[PDB]
């Protein structure tokens, strides 16, 4: 008929605007800076770098780990960084410097997983020493050291207030803890266990999005305990592959995959809805964009590059 109309749609168009070569091993993590300028990456390279959000340009290195990185995370003014390196510690760097201003002593073995609180004073770590370590920016002190896993501890995030703590580990549990007290609030251990390899918060914090070595993202009620959606189809049975709440546009989980797929699915359906293709290993990490409709994607070894795509919706 000529009254047809192009339908409003229902998934995303992501495309591959950037490709971000600079890392000389696997990139282990990506994340937008919360002022959507910048993109900082971290590396087994023993080097963090900066990385223009919209124009992929190189902006610069910042160095001083004496091993690889696994983590970096931003401050919310986005004037810091705080990373997570094999050396056994975090460092709190100063962007613009890239001077390390403190270095977080105090884990016994590799250090995995970091993010600072929506305040920006705490910052939290995950260790493959089984413990959560809650740090004081400002004075670079340990705080509180929470003896929360009998695992390596694959991720630790805080929820919109601060208040509380989310871990996961390889021992199969994911658990939320009181910032204040260092106390365990709930243990999610819903049927079978098998590695919990990444958590987090929804941005409104009533639900917790978890990651485990058999191939399924599920998010939880946890004030329920109870699973609301699988997401599955993607291969993750190996590596502590983040996923995200693509919030932008369309309301998407966006993950990376072992096929060396960006994977986003639609949130409420659970149907897979892009895979994006391109890189040439495993897509270790992968981040949304603030405020457009941009994911940043990196990969292991045999790639060690960042790509920048772009969705209409």
């Amino acid at each position: 008929s000529a009254t047809q109309s192009k339908p409003t749609p229902v998934k995303p168009n992501y495309a591959l605007k950037f490709t971000l070569a600079g890392h000389t091993k696997a990139v282990s993590s990506v994340k937008f800076s919360p002022n959507g300028e910048w993109l900082a990456s971290s590396s087994a390279d023993k080097l963090i770098k900066i990385w223009g959000a919209y124009d992929g340009k190189f902006e610069k290195t910042i160095s001083g780990h004496k091993l690889g990185i696994s983590d970096v995370a931003w401050s919310s003014d986005s004037n810091l960084l705080v990373s997570a390196s094999d050396d056994k510690t975090l460092k709190i760097w100063d962007v613009s410097s890239g001077k390390c201003l403190k270095t977080l002593k105090g884990h016994s073995n590799y250090v995995f997983c970091c993010n600072f609180n929506p305040q920006s004073n705490l910052i939290v770590s995950g260790s493959f020493d089984e413990s959560v370590r809650i740090w004081d920016v400002k004075t670079g002190k340990c705080l509180k050291t929470l003896p929360a896993h009998s695992d390596p501890v694959s991720a630790v995030h805080f929820n919109r207030d601060g208040s509380l703590i989310v871990s996961s580990s390889y021992d199969g549990l994911c658990r939320i803890w009181d910032t204040a007290s260092g106390q365990c609030l709930k243990t999610l251990i819903d049927d079978d266990n098998p590695p919990v390899s990444f958590v987090k918060f929804s941005p409104n914090g009533k639900y917790i999005l978890a990651a485990t070595l058999d191939n399924t993202l599920k998010l939880w009620d946890y004030s329920k305990g109870k699973c609301l959606k699988t997401y599955t189809g993607h291969k993750n049975e190996k590596y502590c592959i983040f996923a995200n709440f693509s919030v932008t546009g369309g309301k998407w989980i966006v993950s990376g995959s072992e096929d060396n797929l960006v994977y986003i699915w639609n949130l409420q359906t659970k149907e897979i809805v892009q895979k994006l293709q391109g890189h040439t290993d495993v897509v270790i990490s992968t981040a949304c964009h603030p405020t457009e409709n941009i994911i940043a994607s990196a990969a292991l070894e045999n790639d060690k590059t960042i790509k920048l795509w772009k969705s209409d919706c």
